[PDB]
């Protein structure tokens, strides 16, 4: 009971790259058929591919206009990536596919980033009329993150996740906020010690009160989200940077994605910190990873093979950085990314990985009784024609079909698929009386 | 078209007194019957009557337990009516109610009163324990207003109205948020002029900004309103009363629940200066009142005799306080009020009440084709046996029903009545073939 009450998540960048309904209706009938749970859908990710009915924004004592900011967005997702397969879902698609899945059993997660990876809202800020919305440091502008010192600019990406998590309300369970990876761009990858770095080494031009604003602004996020009934998710990477507790406290509430341990200068918190501190932990470990394109071996960071490895050598239980410690999970995420957006999105190298996760952790996932209830279809009904002897036979196997624990994982598949065998058996023995 | 365009509602003072889901089911039928859209169902209104399976408010930097809170608010309650009939509905029981009013196409308003007619919130927070929220004027306390001073009061009341709104979000268009008549026991009902009175008559003891405190208050609830989906309702007497701008502006898609032309020393904003702001109108005329208990002419104000004459000479497009202008109204609405909450629901009183204000405006009202989709699924089904001349007349007769047009008003019903009498009159005259 424990290990399959656990969520099973596949992660899909469909903010970086545009994914049609159809390809996201595909993922989702393969996550149904490997035993997931949920899909997580990042939407706002470097670009923003997911416009609603209204985006009306009112934010610094004005408006702006729906229209106007559907076209500052469509146009700043573009400046980002002009993808030739789309732009954007819309309201109706994306409705439409939050149904689909809820009917199959499938939760939908959806990312909006900020306050970095959102290179698209940046974009859409300046087009809006917005003065210098991004982050800058030592006179590098970041293309993806904002500065949380523009009043303007938060003001308008508060209500901008304002209004995404009222749509979400109801429809899904938890908004993912991001907060991953704060100006990697402009300061090499060193975006929280830049953040930190002003308590403790004044007077050399550090973000005045960087990592006490950024802690304010999660906090922020968290309390819209969770005012739609939301739980608020964020990735770990800025939450207690450096292991360090001395600038505030961050919501408890947030659920915490735990994809990095950290590497060289890049000291994260601990998964270990993390629960001690009162969060919930969703294992999104980046041993699993496969960004598009990285086909094989040799071809980069989180190729499909080294994320074919990370499955087979990293199981669903261990969590980045624990210190030794024994860490709860509220489940794991597999993620696909799309780095490179222009990469071909391959849904075999993507189902290859979702196989494989499922087949890795085969307890953790749900059996897959699609085929039983088909075979349950099929039976035929009438049997009246038949010997007495062969009519039993057909009735105790289906009885058997039908009797299956209805909480099997996908371990225990050859269960279901013997239980199939045996009914198909039967009805091929039937004899007509004589 | 326009006509019928029009919301009819009829409003149920279920804040003061207790109406159970079985009471409230049968007046959605009576309204479904009569050609209504919606049912508009004050539930915090003095007592508070309707209680969350989550209760918990964080306001004051900290958090009142759920458990707490709905322990409050039950004795808060009891201590303004303890009614014998039931304290409060629960959630399983709105949402179902909800569902069971859009199955038959009314629509639900609930109504939350605040700063006003707050009764049983008053009484809730005194029992958390926070301190002194009551309103008063030179020594004299109000029972049922917040003092829009006492910050952690006005907290804790915006919270609660933050989640009931997020309840309603998504199953509901409009959320009342009441307004009116602030202070009306401590001030002898000249709560609004004792708000305004500072500005103009300075050093006497008036509340410094009082009316700009509830302006302000006014638009933050509209704002937390419209933050779920929801359009903000508010009665009009406080909403520039004295016809004074000068303090601020309200909130423009506050929907104006047009109560009443004010009286001696009551000035209130005519409608025509609250259509010229921007507000949208429904016409909710207290020539139409019925306080139950008041049931026939000599009883008081508001009783049934004056409703039911109120209804007869004031029709649904007269809006109080014209001033000569032509007021577009989004709608009509005839309410019944609980003063006194011990007495008796008369629900042949309130229908009666009903009934007449939909025959007084009938252009307005929908027609009822209960019957008719009745008449069509007793209709035989198989004709084969019958002659084929009084086959080819019950086919005809169920066609011309068929063909009536689905959006006939309540002054058409002989249309739709002598439709049926055709049908039943030809399907008696079906002849047996020889
Ligand atoms: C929390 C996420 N932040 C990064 C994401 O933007 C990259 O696409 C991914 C693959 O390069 O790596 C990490 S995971
Ligand atoms: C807006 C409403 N305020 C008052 C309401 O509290 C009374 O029950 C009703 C009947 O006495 O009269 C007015 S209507
Ligand atoms: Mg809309
Ligand atoms: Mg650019
Ligand atoms: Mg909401
Ligand atoms: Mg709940
Ligand atoms: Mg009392
Ligand atoms: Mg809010």
């Amino acid at each position: 009971n424990e290990k399959l009450a656990k969520k099973k998540i596949v992660s899909i960048d469909a903010g970086r790259k545009y994914f049609s309904p159809e390809q996201l209706k595909e993922i989702i009938d393969k996550a149904k058929h490997y035993g997931y749970t949920d899909l997580h859908l990042l939407v706002g990710n470097d670009g923003l591919r997911f416009m609603l009915d209204d985006m009306s924004i009112t934010a610094n004592g004005k408006t702006y206009a729906s229209d106007d900011v559907k076209r500052a967005i469509e146009k700043g997702t573009n400046d980002y990536y002009n993808d030739p397969n789309g732009n954007h879902l819309t309201e109706s698609q994306m409705t439409d596919l939050i149904n689909y899945a809820k009917d199959k059993g499938i939760g939908l997660i959806p990312t909006v980033n900020s306050p970095g990876h959102m290179d698209a809202i940046l974009n859409a800020m300046k087009e809006l009329g917005i003065q210098n919305p991004n982050f800058s440091y030592f006179g590098k502008k970041s293309a993806r993150t904002v500065d949380l010192d523009n009043e303007q600019a938060v003001a308008f990406t508060k209500a901008l996740i304002d209004k995404y998590a009222a749509y979400f309300a109801k429809k899904t369970e938890i908004f993912n906020i991001g907060l991953d990876e704060y100006a990697n761009d402009a300061t090499d990858a060193k975006g929280w010690s830049v953040l930190q770095a002003d308590k403790y080494y004044p007077n050399e031009g550090y973000p005045v009160k960087g990592y006490e604003k950024f802690i304010a602004y999660a906090n922020d996020l968290a309390r819209i989200v969770k005012s739609h009934g939301l739980k608020p998710m964020a990735f770990n990477d800025g939450i207690y940077y450096n292991s360090d507790t001395s600038f505030g406290s961050f919501d408890k509430d947030i659920i915490v994605s735990m994809w990095t341990g950290g590497w060289g200068g890049y000291d994260v918190a601990s998964s270990k910190l993390l629960a001690e501190k009162g969060h919930q932990i969703l294992n999104t470990n980046d041993a699993w990873y496969y960004v598009l394109g990285r086909n094989a071996d040799g071809q980069g960071w989180y190729n499909l093979d080294q994320g074919l490895n990370g499955i087979k050598n990293t199981p669903i239980t261990s969590v980045p950085k624990t210190e030794g410690a024994d860490i709860p999970i509220i489940g794991g995420m597999v993620a696909a990314w799309a780095d490179t957006p222009s990469a071909r999105y391959s849904p075999s190298r993507l189902f290859k990985l979702m196989r494989h996760f499922a087949n890795a952790n085969a307890e953790y996932f749900a059996a897959d009784y699609e085929s039983a209830e088909q075979a349950l279809n099929e039976v035929p009904k009438d049997l009246n024609r038949y010997t007495a002897e062969s009519v039993t036979a057909v009735k105790e196997a289906e009885k058997a079909i039908r009797s299956l624990d209805s909480n099997l994982s996908r371990a225990q598949q050859d269960t279901i698929d013997q239980a199939i065998a045996k009914l198909q058996e039967t009805v091929n023995n039937l004899t007509l009386t004589p």
